[PDB]
Formats: structure tokens, C-alpha cells, sequence
């Protein structure tokens, strides 16, 4: 209670791949004639975020080295990581052959199943309210090199006797040799954490493979008798950092101004990049002979599977004050605070130690600063309203040592309530329609609000809309969501579908379904909406896409939608995030 | 007294390992005609894990950067392993030869004693209440590597002269070489380990062979002439570390949300994969000549002999508050504490320093919240039960320096009680009837329930059930347990089984006989219910397995079995756990 | 506030580059037959400074080992950097053929996505009252170098036998080999950071490519049949830290003098040396046979995108007291503070917590200094205004303990105001015109003035002029700016334009437009002036450039333009900043 506050909440990301995500071509040579197979077993993504929101200082600190600003940090770190990114239990493979006769091209290939190219974390501010201060790790690698220099020579003599029935021979023979050398020596890793930094409002990691990255370095045989049948892949140089488990461990840390207003979202996307390994073998025939070669095909398909979470952030939130706020009970009841509306004005409520508006900071003048609206004071000048913060001695307080009154600066007199009314004045002594009984206590106004989860895909521009008094969603759906918006000439994103309605009260879960358009790219396809009566409705179809995935979002008890979050280009719809309350 | 408090206990994990649980063939090569043995002396499982559960806050701080949650820790490290895991005290072998005549085959076989292909120890939350949070080792290896480019060049020269009888000769020779090789350094160990990080709530980790991992690898010889006849094998690269003594450590923690509620279950199981080690050698005939060639068998066989152990978190347990609670006694008896049932309402009953009903975390505004049910707090206002919290004055309490009265904040009136009912009052002053003396001191809530002992295998779903009324367990047996329940409609498990029907009230111990099933995998085969009269009963059959393994459970006195603890598949039962009060 | 105050604050540095500033031609050997194309995508620069300004010691503080000084620092390290510097997300290449026919000279062409050549960063004090003191990296490095010198022998001898139809030989041979070589071993990076001290007041930090920094250094192939057709280039050995994301960390710390007076401008040149890369094959024929082979071209076109800021630094300011400075306040009024004017007249006004001619230090003399002035002080002798500071007993003060009354140390009569006036004297007891109450409080003179952005290039000299009292900024405008100032007479820059007057006041955003000036180097071409009324007005074009960049300046709400800084040489100007109050 005398240290810095913070906002503190984990943010769980969870999202189950299905066979079908998983799913390729048995062949890349053949890829219609051989069929195909989920490539990983019971794929996951399993991590936990860790956010942490302050002040860069403690409330009215002055001439401090730390520049005033609003702190936002997002991590995997040490202290929490979450279980990690999961693809397969150990690595198989299958082999397959040219259905025909081969005399010169390839005949035999093995699939192996799958691993991850890359995993990879993106992190995205809304707005440009807030901006990347720094990262850990801070940046890309600048590699060392070592250089060797060599050079030599040698001097020799030889000398040689033969005797033979033709005679005798002699020899005698000098050399000079003249060699260099030049060496290069450096490191590579299994995975290389690259960073992308592409701009002062969106940062990237992605752990991308180095060494080993291509089919091609995972084989252990280039070249053989065509009688030879064998897995050319030293399966080892595959490690289980590759598919068994992977956890990434950032730090990001956004800024705000110190007198930054309104919110920003931070958009974090958790993704693996699904990689099957092809290789083949291929029969060479010249004249004479006739030997087999193996080989690596890289421009073969890969699937990226991604999990998006966002938060939301009120730069206006008293964790930013840097303050430890309490409250101001009037003590004459059993319950009863002094409490601010959005004009100042002073009331006296029950108490609640966690709405702000009966939170105070008492800085260091013995000013009590309202923590929901730092510019405004308690003026004992005028006390039916909070006044703008000045250096008026009435604005200060000071408590009398050892009892409950608490005295105002300026007049000496003390701060007292109406015993039925809670009317705030200024007392020399208590009378018997007046309480002079003040009592404070620190308050808990540094609870986190829970976040929304989102459906679809967080792809192209983001759109934001309060929800209608009428209480509806607006749709254009047709084989997929065209467009979703508060009022119909307020919808967001394409003009193709059939416009249609759909009532948000009630509503007890929402089910999205999304993938791989036959049309075009990733979208939205379906909404289906359950209500609390058990009736269903569906806007969209869940019949032209492939690689689909379901999230589920199952509304608290008895909460409204208030809020539409909305991704989509001019098009199509790529996801929705329905916020509450 | 000042810090966070913790439960904390030990999970003692013992298991002997059979002579024929560790018995294979003493050939591949020759299955059946060269017999059997036991490839191991007196294998044995000793571990000893170390369980701590916590809030992640003490109680009632605020604006941590440390996120509010519950923690379940459970870990083998420095201060706490035990014994480990044995499998031999040395590696002997036995040779073998082909009874037949041998002109192009293989003729010699070496079996060595059974090393530990893998250790493994998995982790399993019950429900998905637990999540992982983070691990130690956090993750898999990302291996570092060093490349080396080197080339260069030589050029020479060579001045000759040569003298015979035919005449004389001389040569001017020149040369000129280019070079150029590549460089690949890494590491290996012993024994990798593997990190398999399943789903938010499992994860494993498996000490697995890396460098000398396949019997090939052991091989110091490739190839001799017939007449040689000698152990191929350099055993000295099977470390003690395979089969001497083996220590894991690991740290797995967990976490619950900050109102988590209800009971999950944690579930280790730890394991050993037994592999006996066969060599062959090989007569090569081609016309010539012909020499013998050394093999190693990778696709032999391997058991894995499993102990299960689990313990039970309830996240309601008064650990979770971060609290420190006390009592309040009252004074003008003997031995009387305030008391709360489930509906709140207060009685004086003699002091249990364990019983956390009468249990309070005297929180930072002067509240007496009870540590059984933190919803609820002692109100000056109505002293006949607990009220909901909240910020009323008369739920604030304080000490009169020096005394053992205890005052209401808001009337300042003192807590007393009634000398014959302990019945609470607020009273300004003592009187013949009414004692204001309270005396309050820190309790023991912490104290750990122990765990009853998984009886067979953790495989299949686990299903969990209350046993009824009539207190009894029913039971499909035939040649092993077909399903077990606690009604005849709540079988969990197959059917093929004939009903029955036993009896547990007066349970003195219970002994399952496990093992691998004649008809198909691991099952638990039969139970032995044995009575506190002496009368015994039995389900299932000893008599269709192998393998077989007797888990015993010997209830403390007059305990009554109140839960099931069911793993099984759609066909037969593979374990169960008979949970205690 | 027992410590050293100080400045603090950061500088936003961002800069979004054009896909016409990352445009290059498509082929180097055929320039124009080959079109052109950007050569990233999305290229931008997003750093973030942190400032800080401190005297060297407090305030009084007297034979400290640490010289008196005022301090500047800048720098980018661990705890603030940005989001950094980005060319592309990856790198792809196009190839080119000759479009005629070849015997021997260049007929293939790759050119490679861009690069970052160097990142570069300037710093730069606009006079000499402030000289670098030192920075980090402190300097280049000092590279330590590996020799080894070897040298051997070998001798050896040969016998031999040979046996044929002619006849029975023998040969017994001797030799003897001397060598010798010496090896050299250092290190290299991919970028090498480079310093550049270019006098007392300019420092530069540049992370040059140092291995692979050439295009021939990026090929993995030398030569090839003809028949050969692929990418020689191993891009592998480009790093993510060239293209993807880089980071700078530094250092720069300038001082002043401890009397040193006026105002300083500090100037940052941040830059990215934007590098396409060009490979070309070259068909050989000598008549016996033909082969290809590949190469690097290195004289290639670069283009430097730069972004710049400056501050300014008062060494006048509070801040260089090293001291913290208080109020003192007449308490008979609400809002009354001792306050001095330019002479040092006293006067009181209501009190501002960051007004520093309300603002004292009180020493360890209990003096109360000026904190605008520090000459200057509180003299019981003359309460009319503050006078030179002195060993006056008449000027220190001492506090009489638990009181709020300011006693003078020489007549021990304490500070009193007049309850109408304020009018300040010394007396033995209040009266009732006159009170004795006093109170003080630290004081907020530290806040950062936030800077104007620079529109163009800080090249050339740098001029400055205060805004004239017609309040007009006067103009010679062509093809480009030709010269800026404050009245016609007093014109910085060249002298071709056509001369033209801009109003000042009412201004509400200004629009620079500049680049590469068609006629000659890089010049402010344009300006845009846009009034709160809504009426434009422009000088110059922007016809006359390629490159061409645009910055942008809105002005806070009614905020007066009150100093121009031109950097201009003696033809046209290179830019413009518009220091506001």
C-alpha cells in the first residue's frame, strides 16, 4: 500500500486442431492418385498470456529520471507460459511409388508426418494511442563470425636407389608446395526467434526454423542401387521441439501518453505453421548404368492454424493515476460513502470498494483527487460538488491525530454530514443533526474486466459499433457472412448477401463457423445463435468451406451484448467478437 | 505468521517389480526354442514427490502485478526425490547359436540384461478447473549448432632426376589441388528429455535413450572371421544411469481461476520402459571367402511397468484465501469458540484448532471473514449468524489496547456473550450474565488429507461417482472386471459381465489383481473385499492374466469408502480408486 | 524528494517509407530496358528516445569528486527503444535475360529484395555551448587477433619388392619434408557498429553490414554449365536483423558548463541506408568449351531515408538547480503565493505548482533562493523584492517547529503578510492586518515543454530568429524555398526566389513538402499553410521532386508561432521548424 498499483489477468488461449486442419496429401509427386491423411495426432494450442497494466510512476511523483507515461505489458515469460503448442506424439512416415514405368524420372517418395515450419506471435494495437516502447527479446540476433586465415609451405628432398637384373637406378628429387587456407565459423539454432517490427503499433516473433528447416537437410543418403528401399530421412535431426512441445517465451510493452484518453485494443495472434515433409527418390538411367537419388521438394503445402485473443484497455482506468485510492464514509451510518457523479456532484451512497467513484487518491498537498476523474478535488469551499484541482487551502485536509474528524486546512473547521441526509459542510463541533465521523479505508478499484472471445479470423480492418436500442444484429449472408453491422445501413463489409436480423436479447450462445472459403481466402461462414427459451438460428452456410473450425461462446448468465467488433475487407466478413456489458 | 500460508505434504511413490514382470525371451532370432529369463534383479520404483497448494496473493492485496489465482504445485527436485528407479546392480548376457546348419543366415545371438529405454512421468488434471501454467524444464531443447565452411588450395611443383644404366632421365611435374569441406558440431546426451505438452491439462516428461539408443549403436565390432566367437558389445556405454539408479526432476505447477470451486484431481503416473538388448551375428557366403557381420535388432520387445498415484485439491480449502485465520473464544468458559454451520448461523461449541468453521481471516478493514465460506462475516448487527460482507461499519472490529474486549466500530459497544449459551450481544459494559472477555489465536487449517491408492491401471476415461444409500458397489465380473458402479443403472465400463453386488460397509482392506489379459491389453482382472469380521468376497478371476500385478488397501480404522474412482473403456475396467470420508 | 530532480521525457520517431522511395530498377546491367519496381514493402521507421536533463550534483552540495556540470542525455537502450526499423517481412528476387544474343559477356541478372546497408543515427548540439561527454559503445572496437605460427619435419623411409616375368627388382627410398604455416584468427558481425566522432559537438553511431556486406559475398555458386538456371545467391546469409526488424541501442551524453546560459538544440538524424542487390552470370567462350559464371555488382544505387527531431534544451532551467524547489504560501489567503517578475519585484498572485517564479530552493543556509533566478533571494532586510544572494543573516530562515511561522534568523521576527495586500514584512507578533501563517510545499517545475516536429532535412547551417512583431514569416519561393525569415532584410538562404509574405497568426497546421529537388540535391520544395478560418496559402511547388515526403504540423489549440529554425545553405533551404510559445 505504499508501492505502485497494477492491473493483473491472465488471458488464456486454447484451441484444439482437427484432423481435418491437419489433413494433406499422402504425395506431392502423385497428389491425386495416392490419397490423403491427417499428418499430426490431437494437435493443440494451449498458452497463457500474462497482462500487467501501471502508471510508469507512483501518483505525483515529480522530477523522477522515468519519463510519465501509461504501461501496458503483455508476456510469456518464466512465471507463466501456459502448456505450449503441440502437434504429434513421435514422427511416421509412408511410402508411395509411381503406378508406372519408370526409366529416368521419379519413382518412390515418402511422406512425413508433420511439424512445425514456424510458430509464431503477433501483437497489434487498434489505435495509435499506444506504441511499442520495447522487447524481449529485444532484437533479431547480430552474429558473431570467426575467420581463420591460413597459409604454409612445404620443402621436401627425396632421394632413391633401385637395383634391378637391367641395373642399377638413382633418384634424387626436390618439392615445394604453397597452400592457404581460409575458415569461417558460426552458429545456427534448431529454431531463430525473428522479430518484425512493422511498426510503431504492431511487433512479431516468430520461431522459424534454421538449421534442418528444408526437406532437403533432413536426409541422411543422396545417392544408391536402385535395389535399395529404404527411408532416406534421419528422422533424428527432427527434434521434439518440432511437434511435441513448444512454448515461446516474449515480453511486449506498449506506451500511452501520460494524458491519453479513451481505449485501445491489443490484438494478440498465437499461431503454428503446419509443415508435412515430402522427399523422393529418383531413377537415373544413362547407358552404361543406372543409380537412384534422393532429394527434398520445399515448395510444398504448408497450413497455419492461429488462436487470436484481444483486451481492452481505458487509458481513464485509476490504475493509471499510479494512486492507491480510498474512500470517504460517513460514519454516522452503517453503510454509507461519499460518492461522485459524471457532473461532480456529491451524493451519499452505500459504499462499494470497487466503484471508483467513491475512490479518492490523498496526495501529498492532503488533497483527496477523485480517482474516476483526476481533476477534480474535495473543496471544503463548496461541498455539494467535486471542484477542478487547484492549490485552494480548502482543498486540503488533514486528519485531527487519534480520532475520526478529518479537518480542512484552510478554516481549521472539520468535515462534517447530515445524520439523515449525508450533505457534506464544515463544522467547528458536531451538533445533533451533524456527524462529524469520518472513516477511510483503501479501496480495490484494480479488478480486471474479462474479455470477449473472437470468433473467425482477425483479418483485414476492424470496426467497432455500440449496439441499436433495438437490439438486433444486422447480417448479409449467402455461402458465407457478407456483412455484420448494429443498423442496416451501418453494416460492415461486402454488398453480396441477403439481408436479414437477428434478435441479441436472449441470446445464450453464439457459435461461429470459419475456414477456407471455395471461393476466396479465410472468412466467416456461419453464425448460429441459441436462446436462453432453446430455440435456435442460423445466418449463413456451413457448406462451402473446408479446414473449418468451431468457436463457441457461451454468454454468462443474464449478460447483454453491447458491443460488435467486427473484422472484414469490402468483400466478406473474417470474424466477430461480441462484447458484453 | 505474516506471510503466505501453504499445504504441504510428500506423495510417497513405491512399486516392486516382479521376476516375471521384468522376464522376456532369451532370443528374437529364436523365440521359442531358446527359452526365457528375468532381465532384471529386483527392479524397483522409489520416488517421492512434494505437493504445495496456495493462492498466488495473500489475502485481501490489491493492485499486484502478480495475478489473483489458485496454485497447485507438485514437484521432484533438490530436496525431495527419493530413492529412484532400479533396474539391475550389473549387465550380464547370455549367448545363443542356431540349432540348424548355417551357410548364408544368422547364427549368434547375445541377449544382454534390460536397460531403461525411457523413464516417464506424466501429469493429469481431472478437469479442466486446473490449467497448467508453467513447467520445469520449461520446454524441449532448441539445440545450438556450429557450422564450419572451410577451403583452400595447394600448388606444387617436383623436380626430378633419374640415373641408370639405360640412361639418364628427368621430369618438371606441377600441380594444383582445391579443397573445400563442411563442418557440423552439436550435442547429445545420455538420456533426453522429452517434453510432451499434451493439452492445458496434461503434460509429460520422458527421460528417453538418445546417443545409445538402439542395440546397433552398442556394437564395437562390424565384422570377423568365423573363428571368432566374442561378446560384440561394448557394454560400457550402457551407463549406471540406465539401470542402476535413475533421479528425475521435474516441476509441474497449475493453476485455478481466483473463484474457482468444487474439486479437481491430479494424477502422476511414473514409469520405467524395461528393454532387454539383442545382438546377432551373421555367416556371409560368397564363393570366395566368408566372414561373420554384427547386428543389432531395434523392433524387440519392451514393457513398461507403471505406478499411478493422485491426490485431490479442493479449491474451496481455506488455503486458497492467502488468509491467516483465528479463532474467537469465548473467554468466560473454558474451552467455547463462535461456531458457523453451512447456513451461517453462530453457535459456541468447544474449540477445534483444525475445524475451520470456526475459523476467521481478520481482514485489513477489521472483519472477522470466515475462512470456510469468505462470502461471510461476524455483523455487530445481527450477532445470531454471519452476514453477507460488505463495507457496513458494523462488520469492522477493534481491540481495546491492553484488554480481551474486542468493539464494534460503529457503536463502539463491546462483543459479548452469555456465560451459559455463549449466545453474542453487543453490550456497553459487563453485567452477571454477560461476558465481554474474547480471546483470539492463529489455527491450523493447512493440515493435508492423505490420499487413498490407486488400485490397477489410470488408461481409458475416468469417471467419478458418489456411492450410495445403500452403500454398496456393483460389479460386472467374468474372466476380469467387466464394469463397476454405484447403482445398477451407473455401470461404468462394458457388459459382459455376470451382476453382482457387494457389500462396503465394514471394509477392512481391498486387494486388486491387474495385468495384461489373456483376451486382449491391461485390465484390472479381480477385487478381494476383506471385512472387519474376517469374511471375504471376491469378483473377477486371478486366473486370465499374466504379467500380473497386486495392489493392496488397507483402510484406517472405521473409515466408510464414500466416492468411485473409475477408469475404464467401453469394454472392461482398468482401475479404481476407492476415496475415503 | 531527497534526490537529484530531473528532466525527463521521450521523442516519438516515426516515419512511414513510400513504395516510390523504395523503388529501384529491376536490372542494373539493363537500367532502362527493364523497368523498375519497390524493392520492399511496407517500409517504416518507429523509434523512441528517452531524454533526460540534470545538473551533475544538488543543489549546495560542495567538494564532490563529480566536476559541476549540466547534463544532456539521450539515448535508446533496455528500457526504451521502439518498435524499430522495417524494409520487408521476406525477401524475394526477380531475373532478368539479355534481349540479345551472347558469345562472351554478361547475360543473366537477379535482383534481390532490399536491404538495410546501414542503420545510422546522428547527433548533433546547434552550438557549442554543450560538448559530448561521453557516449556508448563508448567507441569502435579494439579487435584482439589470434596468430599461430607451426612448423614440423617428417622423415621417412620406403621399402619395396617387386616380382615379375622380367625379372626380380628392388627399391629403397628416403625423405624428408620440412613445413611451415601460420594462421590468423579474428572476428567479424553481420553489422559492425561504427563510430564517428566528428567534433565536441557531433557524434554518429552506424550498424554497418560488415560480413556479407557485399552482393559478391551473398553468392553460393561460382561457375556452371550453361545449361544452369537458378538463384546463385544463398539467402540465407541475409539476416531478418536487415530487412525484418532492427533495433539500436546508444548512448550520447553532452554537458555544459555549471554557468553555462541560453539554450541549446539537440539533433537526431535517424536513418536506414535502403540497399537492392544485383548478381549477374557472364557466358564465357574460349573456343574448346563454355561455362558461366557468377558475379556481384557493387557499385549499385543505394538511397538513405532519414527521419529527424530535435529538442531544446534552457540552461536556465530549474531543472540544472539541481534543487527542488518549494512555495511559500500567504496561508490568509485560499490561493496566494510569494511570486517575483524579471526584476525581482515581489508581488503575490495565485499560487501555480509549475509557475518557477513561484518556486524557491531552500538551502542548506535556510536561505530561499529563486529557482528562476538563483541570484536571487528571500531578504528579511527588503521584503519588497528579492536581492543578491549573500551571507546576510537577514536572509536565512528557520521554521518555528510546529508552528506555521517563518522566523528571519537574524532578528528572530517572523515572515508576515498583509490579510489584503500581501504585501510581505518582518514582525514580533501578528496583528489584525497582518498574518503570520505560512505554508510551502514542493513544487512542479520539471514538465517537459513537448517540441514542433522538423519539417525537411537538418541540412546545412542552422539559423534561428524570434517572430517579428508584425508577426509574419517572410518567403522567396521558386521551384523550390528559396530563404525563410523573420522580416525581408533578415531572409536565411539563397536569393532566386520571388519574395512573398505568410501570416503567422490563426495558424492551424503547416504542410512541408520536400525531396529531391530536380535541379539540384535534396531542398524544402513547399509549404502549406492552413488557418483556424479555413483559408490555404502555399509557397513553392510541388512539381519540382522526386522522393517527394511530406510532414505534417497541427498546432495545439491557439498557440502562438514564436522562433524559426532554418536549415538552410547559401542557394535553397533544406527545412524549417516552428517553435510554438
Amino acid at each position: 500500500t505504499n508501492t505502485l498499483p497494477h492491473v493483473a489477468f491472465y488471458i488464456s488461449v486454447n484451441r484444439a486442431i482437427s484432423d481435418e486442419e491437419c489433413t494433406f496429401n499422402n504425395s506431392w509427386l502423385w497428389k491425386n492418385e495416392k490419397g490423403s491423411r491427417p499428418f499430426c495426432k490431437d494437435a493443440n494450442i494451449s498458452l497463457i498470456y500474462r497482462v500487467n497494466l501501471e502508471r510508469s510512476l507512483q501518483y505525483g511523483i515529480v522530477g523522477s529520471a522515468t519519463p510519465d507515461a501509461k504501461i501496458v505489458r503483455i508476456s510469456l515469460d518464466d512465471d507463466s507460459t501456459g502448456a505450449g503448442i503441440h502437434l504429434n506424439d513421435q514422427l511416421g512416415y509412408r511410402q508411395f511409388g509411381a503406378s508406372y514405368t519408370t526409366l529416368d524420372a521419379y519413382f518412390r517418395e515418402w511422406s512425413t508426418d508433420a511439424i512445425a515450419q514456424d510458430y509464431r506471435f503477433v501483437f497489434n494495437a487498434s489505435n495509435n494511442k499506444a506504441q511499442i516502447l520495447k522487447t524481449f527479446p529485444v532484437d533479431n540476433i547480430n552474429e558473431k563470425f570467426e575467420r581463420k586465415e591460413v597459409s604454409g609451405f612445404e620443402l621436401g628432398v627425396t632421394g632413391g636407389v633401385e637395383v634391378s637384373g637391367d641395373g642399377p637406378k638413382a633418384k634424387l628429387e626436390a618439392r615445394a608446395s604453397y597452400t592457404q587456407s581460409r575458415w569461417l565459423t558460426y552458429n545456427t539454432q534448431d529454431y531463430r526467434i525473428e522479430r518484425n517490427a512493422k511498426n510503431a503499433q504492431a511487433v512479431s516473433f516468430t520461431w522459424n526454423r534454421q538449421q534442418y528447416a528444408t526437406a532437403e537437410s533432413l536426409l541422411n543418403r543422396s545417392t544408391d542401387a536402385l535395389w535399395v528401399n529404404t527411408y532416406p530421412v534421419d528422422v533424428n535431426r527432427i527434434s521434439p521441439l518440432s511437434y511435441a512441445s513448444f512454448v515461446p517465451k516474449m515480453d511486449v510493452i506498449y506506451k500511452a501518453s501520460a494524458t491519453e484518453t479513451g481505449s485501445t485494443d491489443f490484438i494478440i495472434d498465437s499461431s503454428v505453421n503446419i509443415r508435412p515433409i515430402y522427399n523422393g527418390a529418383y531413377k537415373h538411367y544413362y547407358v552404361v548404368g543406372a543409380h537412384q537419388s534422393y532429394h527434398g521438394f520445399e515448395d510444398t503445402p504448408r497450413r497455419r492454424i492461429t488462436k487470436s485473443a484481444s483486451f481492452t484497455v481505458d487509458w481513464d482506468h485509476p490504475v493509471f493515476t499510479g494512486g492507491r485510492p480510498v474512500n470517504l464514509q460517513l460514519a454516522s451510518f452503517n453503510n454509507r460513502c461519499i460518492q461522485v457523479d459524471a457532473q461532480g456532484r456529491l451524493t451519499a451512497n452505500m459504499c462499494d470498494s470497487q466503484q471508483s467513484a467513491q475512490s479518492f487518491i490523498y496526495d501529498q498537498l492532503g488533497r483527496y483527487v477523485s480517482a474516476s476523474n483526476t481533476k477534480l478535488c474535495l473543496d471544503g469551499a463548496a461541498l455539494d460538488a467535486l471542484q477542478p484541482c487547484n492549490q485552494n487551502l480548502t482543498q486540503r485536509w488533514e486528519w485531527r491525530k487519534g480520532t475520526d474528524e478529518l479537518t480542512n486546512v484552510y478554516s481549521g473547521e472539520s468535515l462534517g454530514h447530515d445524520k439523515q441526509t449525508g450533505e457534506l459542510g464544515l463544522y467547528a463541533s458536531s451538533n445533533d443533526a451533524v456527524s462529524l465521523r469520518t472513516i477511510t479505508a483503501y479501496t480495490d478499484v484494480f479488478n480486471a474486466q474479462e474479455s470477449s472471445p473472437i470468433l473467425g479470423y482477425t483479418q483485414g480492418k476492424m470496426n467497432q459499433q455500440r449496439v441499436g436500442q433495438d437490439n438486433r444484429l444486422y447480417v448479409r449472408a449467402g455461402a458465407a457472412i457478407d456483412a455484420l453491422g448494429s443498423a442496416s445501413d451501418l453494416l460492415v463489409g461486402g454488398n453480396g448477401g441477403s439481408l436479414s436480423s437477428v434478435d441479441l436479447s436472449g441470446v445464450k450462445s453464439i457459435t461461429a463457423t470459419s475456414g477456407d472459403f471455395q471461393y476466396g481466402g479465410q472468412q466467416l461462414v456461419a453464425l448460429t445463435f441459441t436462446y436462453q427459451d432453446g430455440r435456435q438460428q442460423t445466418v449463413g452456410s456451413k457448406a462451402y468451406v473446408t479446414n473449418a473450425h468451431e468457436d463457441r461462446f457461451d454468454l454468462p448468465d443474464a449478460a447483454k451484448i453491447t458491443q460488435l467488433k467486427i473484422w472484414a475487407d469490402d468483400w466478406l466478413v473474417k470474424g466477430v467478437q461480441f462484447d458484453l456489458n
